[PDB]
C-alpha cells in the first residue's frame, strides 16, 4: 500500500523520454513496467500481488524469437507510457489502465512469422481467424491469462467497466495489424483536415488509440541511432527465417524477407520510413502535439539510413 517502486536516478529521469531504451537486464523489465503503471494510473489501479503474477504469466507466454519477444512487449508499453504522460488530461481512467496492459500483451505467443506465412503454411490459427490472424490470437491469449486463478487485475472493476476495458484492449491489439494502419491513418488525416475529428465520438477515439498503437509498435525507429540500427538486425533475423520458410514451401519470398537481398536493407528502411513511419508520427503529432519528439527522432533515423546509403557508414 505504502510501497513505491523506484528506479536508479539515470532510469528515473530517462524513462520519461520517448527515446528511452529499457536496457539488457531482463530481471528489471517487470519493475520498469510496474513503475510505469503506478505513475501513469496510480498505486491503486491494480492489486500488486495480482499485477506481478499477471506480468510473469505474460512474460512466460512470449517466446525466444529475435524481435517479437518480451523485450518488444515492454518497449512498446514504455512508448505508450510516454504518450499517456505527455497527454495527461486527454484519457479516461479505463484507457490508462487498459492501454499499458494492451501493449504488454499485444504480441503474446508470437512465433516470429507474419499472418501471410500462417495463411500460406495453412496454420490452424489461419482457419480460426481469416484476417488479423496473429492479432486475434494475441487478444485470445490475453483473455486466457486474465482468467487464470489469481490473475484478474481488473477484478475491482464493475461488470460494464470490465467489458469496456476488454473492448479497449481488443481494438488496441487488433490495431497493431499494420494492414489496418493505412486506412486508419488516411481516415484520421482527412478527419483532422476537414475539422470533423471529435474526441467525444467513441469511433474517433478508437481510430486515435489505433494510431497510438501503431506509433508504439514501430517505436524502434524513434530511438538513438545505435538502438535503431541494432534492433533492425533482430527484425531482419525474423524476416529472413520467414523467407527461408517461404522457400521451403516453394514460394519466392518478398524482398523484405529474402536474406539474399541483405545489400538492399538501407533502401528498404527508407521506403518503410517514407511509406509508414513518417506518415504515422506526422498524423499522430497533428492529433497529439506533445508526441512531436517521436516524429523528430524518426526523421533523425531516416537521415541516418540516407547516410548509410551514401557510404558515410
Ligand atoms: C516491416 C518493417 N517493420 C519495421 C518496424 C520497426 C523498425 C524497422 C522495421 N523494418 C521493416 C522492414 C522495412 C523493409 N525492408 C525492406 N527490404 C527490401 C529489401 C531489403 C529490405 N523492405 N521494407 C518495407
Ligand atoms: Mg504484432
Ligand atoms: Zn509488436
Amino acid at each position: 500500500g505504502l510501497m513505491q517502486f523506484t528506479l536508479p536516478v539515470r532510469l528515473c529521469k530517462e524513462i520519461e523520454l520517448f527515446h528511452f531504451d529499457i536496457g539488457p537486464f531482463e530481471n528489471m523489465w517487470p519493475g520498469i513496467f510496474v513503475y510505469m503503471v503506478h505513475r501513469s494510473c496510480g498505486t491503486s489501479c491494480f492489486e500488486l500481488e495480482k499485477l506481478c503474477r499477471f506480468i510473469m504469466s505474460v512474460k512466460k507466454n512470449y517466446r525466444r524469437v529475435p524481435y517479437h519477444n518480451w523485450k518488444h512487449a515492454v518497449t512498446v508499453a514504455h512508448c505508450m507510457y510516454a504518450i499517456l504522460q505527455n497527454n495527461h488530461t486527454l484519457f479516461t481512467d479505463l484507457e490508462r489502465k487498459g492501454l499499458l496492459i494492451a501493449c504488454l500483451c499485444h504480441d503474446l505467443d508470437h512465433r516470429g512469422f507474419s499472418n501471410s506465412y500462417l495463411q500460406k503454411f495453412d496454420h490452424p490459427l489461419a482457419a480460426l481467424y481469416s484476417t488479423s490472424t496473429m492479432e486475434q490470437h494475441h487478444f485470445s491469449q490475453t483473455v486466457s491469462i486474465l482468467q487464470l486463478e489469481g490473475h484478474n487485475i481488473f477484478s475491482t472493476l464493475s461488470s460494464s467497466e470490465y467489458e469496456q476495458v476488454l473492448e479497449i484492449i481488443r481494438k488496441a491489439i487488433i490495431a497493431t495489424d499494420l494492414a489496418l494502419y493505412f486506412g486508419n491513418r488516411k481516415q484520421l488525416e482527412e478527419m483532422y483536415q476537414t475539422g470533423s475529428l471529435n474526441l467525444n465520438n467513441q469511433s474517433h477515439r478508437d481510430r486515435v488509440i489505433g494510431l497510438m498503437m501503431t506509433a508504439c509498435d514501430l517505436c524502434s525507429v524513434t530511438k538513438l541511432w545505435p538502438v535503431t540500427k541494432l534492433t533492425a538486425n533482430d527484425i531482419y533475423a525474423e524476416f529472413w527465417a520467414e523467407g527461408d520458410e517461404m522457400k521451403k514451401l516453394g514460394i519466392q519470398p518478398i524482398p523484405m524477407m529474402d536474406r539474399d537481398k541483405k545489400d538492399e536493407v538501407p533502401q528498404g528502411q527508407l521506403g518503410f520510413y517514407n511509406a509508414v513511419a513518417i506518415p504515422c508520427y506526422t498524423t499522430l503529432t497533428q492529433i497529439l502535439p506533445p508526441t512531436e519528439p517521436l516524429l523528430k527522432a524518426c526523421r533523425d533515423n531516416l537521415s541516418q539510413w540516407e547516410k548509410v546509403i551514401r557510404g558515410e557508414e
